[PDB]
C-alpha cells in the first residue's frame, strides 16, 4: 500500500533527522527537495512553478488578518467559522485560505476539519520573521517580475551598478533601492522589525578569539567595532561569551537604528555610536572592524569605497573581519545562489565566492589571513583580513 | 558519513519510486515535500518563502533566451561561457543564471562545472508546457501579487463574480479576465499554445465506457460524444483512438478561432468540427454523452448553472452529462488543488469543489450524479456522470 | 517510538524486495544476515549460537507429530489445546513448542494466542524439503558434532578420503557415508523422498542449446545422457523446453531410484537405463553427459575416476556438462561455505571454484569451453567441457 | 544497482541502529530477523536449517585453534597460510575454515583475500564467553540432538522432573544435570569460567532502591543484600559500586568452591562470603532484599518452591524477596526466551515463567508482588520484589 510506504519513509526520514545536527538535517532537507524536483512529473514541474507562488502571498494575507499570532496563542483547535468571525474575514474565504494553508503546512487541519498552529505558523507569528516574509512580497516580489522584461530590453547585461538594475522598472524611480526605501515610511517600519531577527549560528561559534588576538592589549583602544552592526547582536554576543575580555566594544550605525537598539542592548559595555560607513572610520587602530552582511549589499566599486573608509584607521595588529556568504566554486545551493539572483535584481550587487572576496579586499589592499566557516552546508563565515 | 547517509536516502527513495507507479510516486513526492516542511528551521521557512519565487522568473529569462530548447538538444555537456556567447548572454550573468538553475536542478551541473539538460530542462523546452509557465509568470503572478491588498481594500470578501476580483486591480481594467485576454494581442498566443499540452492520464484510463452505453443505440444517427469546449479535441481523439469500432458522431465543440487551430492535429475523418458557444442552447439532440472537461471550474455557481441549463434541454433519457474536473476532497486536500483554488478565485471569481459542491450545482441544473470515475490520484481528477433528475 | 521505526523498517524493506527478482531478493536477504551479525552484542552473538540449534531439534518434532501437514490443511486458526490433543502431544509441551516455533516464524501466531500457518510452515509440510530438514537433523548434526574431535585428535590435517572423515567417528564405522547409508531402511527411505525436491530456477534457463547443439544430427545416437539423474527433472525439462529436438534422453541411475522415477516420468521419449557411474559408460558418442550435483559429493580421486569413466565414450562433438556450484575466490556466502564444511566432515569432498573445476577437468584430458551461470548471487553454473 | 540498493539499505539501518540504545538496536535485530524468515525461499528455508549448525562447531574448532585471540591482537590482515602455519593446522582445512568464517562474520576477509577480526572474532576470544560457546556445543547440543526421539519413546508427555528429561538419554546416566556435571572433571572448569561472565546490563539500572528501602533500619546490624547463590557475586560488587553509602550488611552465599574462587575478584572489605545451601534454611534473619538472580528459571516448580520456602521463615515484615529472572509475555515472546524455555526444559527439566507463573509460585510461598522492575528489552528482564503476604 503506498499510504504505508509513504508513512514508513516519514518514519524513518524523521529518525534519521532527529539523530543529527541542524546542519546535517539542512543537509537531508537540501536532498529532499532534490529528490522531489527529480522524481515530479513535466505537468507537475509547471504546476510547482506555477502554484509555490502562493505561499507568499497567502502568508502576507494572514499576517495582515493577525492569523498566525492568534492562531500560535490558541489552546484548542479552531474552526474556519470561529477564526472568521474573530478575524474579520468573509467566513467561505477564511475556509478556503486555511485548506490552502493546512495542504502547505502553514496550519494544521485536525481530522475533524479545525485548525492548529504549526511550526510555520508559530514561525510567522515572531516579529522578525513575519516582516522577512512581508519583505519578500512588498520589495523582493515586484523586483523579480521585473527582471525577465528588463534584462532582455538591455540585451542581458553584466549588472554592476546599484541605480540600473532591475528595481529601477519595477519602482519607477532612478533612485537606488536603499534610498528609495528611507523615503516609504511603512517599508522603513518593517525593515526596521527585520533587525530583530537573530540569525543563528554565529561566528563566535568557530572564531578563535584568543589565538586571533595573541599578546594585544588594549593600553584605551576598542577590541571590537561593529560597523552597521544593527541591533548589535555582535557586540551582545561578544561580550556574553568573553566577559573578562579587556577593549571597549562599539556598535556602530545610524541613529534611528541604534535608537531602536537601546532597548535591548545591556546598560553597560557596549557603546552607541553613530556612523555612516560611507565615511572615513573615526575608531582609530581597533582590534576587529566587523562587517557582517554588509559587503553583500553593495557592487564592487561601492563595497571597496567601504572598506577603503577604514583601512586608514588600522594599524598593524588591526583585523578587518567580513563575516558574509562565501558560496563554493561548485555545487552552490539554492539559499546562496538564489540570493544572488535577488541582490542583483534589487541592489545590482552579488554574492561572492572566497577567491572573489580576497580579489576584492586586495584592491583596498588587504590580504586574508583566516576564514573560520560557522554553517554548513550554506557557507558563512568569518573572513579575517590584514594590511597588505 | 553524513555525505553517506544522504546519498543512502536519495537511492532507498529513488527504488521505492520505480518501484510502484505514477500515483505511487505523486505520494511519495507530496510526502518529501511535508517532510521538508515539518524539518525546515524558522529562518529557512522565511529563506524558502523568499526565494522559490526566483523559480518562474529565472525560468522565463531562460526561455526568452532559448536556453532549454538549447541545451536539450545538446550532446556533451556544455561551460556556462560557450552557453553565453551562442545565446546572447553576458559571461557573467549567464553563469550566475546557471548557477541557481543548476542549485534548482533547472538545469545540471557536472563535477568540471560544465552544464548538462535535467528532466526539468526537456520539460521547459516543451512549447505546451514551456507555454504554462509563461501563463503563470505574466497572467497568474500579477493577479496574486494584487490579491492581498484588495482583500484588506474591500475588507475581505467572499469572491463570487469573476468581474470584481484581484484580476481587476492587478490589470487596472474592468472585464472579466477571458474578455480581457481576447484584447490582448500579446498574450493570446501564449494561451492558444497552452491548448495544445495534452494531461496524461486521461479519463478513458478508468471509464468503464461500454458500461455506461447501457440500452443507447446509436441508430439512426445519434452523437456518442459531444465535447463541449473541447479546445484541440484531445478527448474525441482519444475516445476514437481507444474505442475505434462504437459507432455514433464525435463532435468537437468550441469557438471558430479554436476549431480552426484544431483542424491540424484532427483526424480527417470521424470527428465533426462544430462551431458552438457553450452559453447558447445546445443544438446536438439526444447525445449518450455531453462531455465538460475543466470548463465549469472556470465559472462561478451562477455562470456555471447556466451552461449545464443550456444542455439539459437536449438530453433524452439515457443522456448523460459527463464533468471531467478537479473533485478535492472535504479534507486533506493537497497543495495543486488547494493552489488553482486561490489562482481561479484570484482571477476568475470561481473556484473548485468538491462531490458535494458538484452535486449541489447539477442539483440545480436537475441533474442528479450517477456514477464518479476517478483517474489520477492523489489529486483527485474524476468523470462525474450525471442524468436527469 | 522503536516499535514505530521498527514497522516502518519492515514495510520498506518488504517493498524494497517486492520490487526485484528472486536474486535481488536473496541479496537483500544476505545483507539483513549481515546486518544482524555486526549489530548483536556479544552476549546475542553467544545465545544466538547456542539456540539457533533448537531450530532444527524442534522442526523435527513438528514432523515427528504431523503438525506442520496438519496445520497447512486447516482453515482457521487452532489453540494449543486442539493441536495437542488432535496430534497426541501433551498439552503443556505443545504450547511451549508452538511458543517456540512462533518466534522463529515455524507458525504464525495470532492476537488471541491461537496458531496458523507461516511461509515456513507450508515448506517443512512437502515432503521433499521436510525430508531435507529430517536429513539434516539425522546426518549432518551428528557428523557437525564429531567434526571438533576428530580434526583435534588427528592434527588437523586436510581430509581428502571419503573413509577416513568425521563422519566414521560419528557413526562409529569404517564404512563411507553412500555406503553405510544403504545398509539403513529408514534412511533410505527419506533420501528417496529428498531426491522429489526440485531445484528452481535451472540450467535450461541461461544455457543456449542450439547454439552449443550447432550443426549435431542425431543420426541413432543421444541428445542427453542424465548421470546419476534421481527423478529426472533435467530430462523432463529439456523435453519439456525443446520438444521438437531430435536425439535420445537417457536417465541413468541405480535400479531403486529409476522404479521411483518411473511414476512421475513421461510415458514417452525419455529412457530409463539402469547404470552405476563407477563403470564404463554405456551410451557411446552423446551429444552431452550431464552431471548435476554429483561430483561435489566425492574427492579429486573419486570424482576423477566418474569423469575417467566417461571420456573414453567421447566423440569429438561430445560435451561433458557439470552442472553444480562454483563459489567465487572471494566473497563466498554462507550456503556455499557451509556446504563445504558439512560435505568435508560427511564425504571427504569439497566445493570447487571455476580454476578448481579445470584443473580437477585436465585429469580427465578436458577443457572447458564454456560456463553458464544461472543462479546468483550463490554460484550454480552448467560447465561445459570437451576433449583436450 | 543491486549492489547500490544493498549497500543503501546497509548505511541506513547503520544510522538507525546508531541513532538508538542497544535495546532499540535489539528491537531492529530481531526487525531483520523477522524479515529474513518471511523473505526466504523454501528451499532457502531448508539450507538456513541445514546449515546454521555449522558455526558452533567451526566456533569450538577455531577456539580449538586459538585463532580468535591471535586474530583479535593481529594489528595487520593476515592471510591464509600465515594463519594456519602459525596456529599449527593444514594449509587447506585453514583456509576453508576462514572462507566459512568470514560468509558469517565470524572473521572478516578483506579485497585481497586476508583476514581481520570482527566484532565476532572479540567476542570469541572473552574467555567468559567462549565458555559460553564451549557450553552450547559439549552440553546443550546433545540434549537437543536426543529430545525428539525421547519425547517419541516417551509418547510427548509434559515434562516436569529433573532426572527424567532429554539430559538422561542424550548423556546415558539417571543423575540430573547439576549433580552429573560435579563428578565430569572434563567439564566443571568450563562451567566455572561461565560464571565469570557478568551479563550487561544489570538491575540497578532501573531498581528504586532508595524508595524499595522504605521504612527499614540497617541497625543495629541487619543485612541489606543477601545474594542466594551469588556465583562471583557481581550483584554484590555492583551494589556496593553504585550506592557505596547504604549502610547494611552485603552477604555473598553459594557453595564453598565458588565462594573460593570469587576471592581474587571481591574487595578486601564490605562483602562478606557466607557458604550456604540455598536447599536448607536461610541463616540470615530480617534482610532487606534477599536476591535471587538467576536460580529458579533452573528448577521446576516443586523444587523452586523449596527455595523460596527456605527463605521465608528468615524474613521480617519489611523483608524482600528479589527473584531477578526472566519474564517473558503472555505472547509474542522473543526467541531469546523460547529458546531458552525449550534448552532448560531438555537438560533440566525447569522452564521460563510468564509473570501470573512467577506470582503462582511465589503464592505457593506465602509471598505477593509488590513491584516489578525490568531493566531488559525486548526480552525481558526483570527484579521482581515480593513480600509476606
Ligand atoms: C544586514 S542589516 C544588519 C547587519 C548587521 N551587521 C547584523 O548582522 O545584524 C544592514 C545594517 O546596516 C545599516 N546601514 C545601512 N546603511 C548604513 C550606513 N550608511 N552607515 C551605517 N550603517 C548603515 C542598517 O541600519 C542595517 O542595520
Ligand atoms: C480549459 S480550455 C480547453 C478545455 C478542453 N475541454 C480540454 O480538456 O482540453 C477551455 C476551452 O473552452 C473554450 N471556450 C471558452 N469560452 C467558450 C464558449 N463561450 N463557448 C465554447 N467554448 C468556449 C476555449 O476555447 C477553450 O478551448
Ligand atoms: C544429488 S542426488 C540427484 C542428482 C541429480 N543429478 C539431480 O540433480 O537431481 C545424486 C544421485 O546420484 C545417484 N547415485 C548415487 N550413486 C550412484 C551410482 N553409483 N551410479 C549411478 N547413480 C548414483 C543417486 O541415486 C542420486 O539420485
Ligand atoms: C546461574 S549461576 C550464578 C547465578 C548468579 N546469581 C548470577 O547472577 O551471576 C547459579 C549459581 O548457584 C550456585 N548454586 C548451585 N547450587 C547451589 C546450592 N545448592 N546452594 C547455593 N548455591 C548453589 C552455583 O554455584 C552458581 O554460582
Ligand atoms: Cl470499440
Ligand atoms: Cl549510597
Amino acid at each position: 500500500s503506498n499510504a504505508e510506504t509513504v508513512a514508513a519513509i516519514k518514519t524513518l526520514i524523521q529518525q534519521l533527522a532527529q539523530s543529527t545536527d541542524q546542519f546535517g538535517r539542512a543537509e537531508i532537507n537540501d536532498a529532499l527537495r532534490e529528490l522531489q524536483y527529480s522524481l515530479e512529473t513535466p505537468f507537475d514541474t509547471v504546476m510547482r512553478m506555477s502554484l509555490d507562488t502562493c505561499q507568499v502571498a497567502v502568508a502576507r494575507i494572514g499576517s495582515d488578518l493577525g492569523l498566525f499570532k492568534h492562531l500560535s496563542q490558541c489552546a484548542s483547535p479552531q474552526s474556519a467559522e470561529e477564526l472568521a468571525d474573530h478575524l474579520g474575514c468573509g467566513r467561505e474565504l477564511m475556509s478556503r485560505l486555511l485548506r490552502y494553508m493546512a495542504s502547505v503546512r502553514m496550519v494544521q487541519q485536525t481530522d475533524d476539519i479545525k485548525y492548529i498552529s504549526s511550526n510555520i505558523t508559530q514561525t510567522l507569528a515572531v516579529p522578525g520573521l513575519e516582516a522577512g516574509m512581508r519583505h519578500a512580497f512588498e520589495n523582493l516580489w515586484p523586483v523579480l517580475m521585473a527582471l525577465p522584461d528588463f534584462l532582455a530590453e538591455r540585451k542581458y547585461p553584466d549588472i554592476v551598478d546599484a541605480k540600473d538594475t532591475a528595481f529601477q522598472k519595477a519602482f519607477n524611480t532612478d533612485q537606488d533601492c536603499f534610498h528609495w526605501l528611507a523615503t516609504q515610511p511603512t517599508r522603513i517600519a518593517n525593515f526596521k522589525v527585520l533587525l530583530t531577527d537573530e540569525r543563528t549560528p554565529n561566528f563566535l561559534s568557530t572564531f578563535p578569539l584568543e589565538k586571533e588576538l595573541g599578546s594585544w592589549s588594549a593600553e584605551e583602544k576598542a577590541l571590537f567595532v561593529d560597523i552597521g552592526g544593527g541591533m548589535g547582536h555582535a557586540c551582545i554576543r561578544l561580550r556574553e561569551k568573553y566577559p573578562n575580555q579587556p577593549g571597549r566594544v562599539i556598535l556602530q550605525d545610524l541613529p534611528p537604528v541604534l535608537q531602536a537598539a537601546q532597548a535591548t542592548l545591556p546598560l553597560s559595555g557596549i557603546e552607541s555610536m553613530p556612523h555612516n560607513f560611507h565615511t572615513p572610520q573615526p575608531v582609530q587602530g581597533a582590534k576587529f572592524y566587523f562587517l557582517r552582511l554588509i559587503l553583500r549589499d553593495f557592487p564592487d566599486h561601492q563595497a571597496l569605497e567601504i572598506l577603503q573608509n577604514i583601512v586608514p584607521a588600522m594599524d598593524a595588529e588591526s583585523r578587518i573581519v567580513i563575516d558574509d556568504g562565501v558560496p563554493p566554486e561548485k555545487g552552490a545551493r539554492w539559499a546562496e545562489t538564489g540570493t544572488d539572483i535577488c541582490i542583483m535584481s534589487a541592489l545590482g550587487s552579488k554574492e561572492r565566492t572566497q577567491r572573489q572576496w580576497e580579489e576584492l579586499a586586495a584592491k583596498a589592499g588587504l590580504q586574508l589571513q583566516a576564514l573560520y566557516q560557522y554553517t554548513w552546508p550554506v557557507v558563512n563565515a568569518a573572513m579575517v583580513f590584514s594590511l597588505q
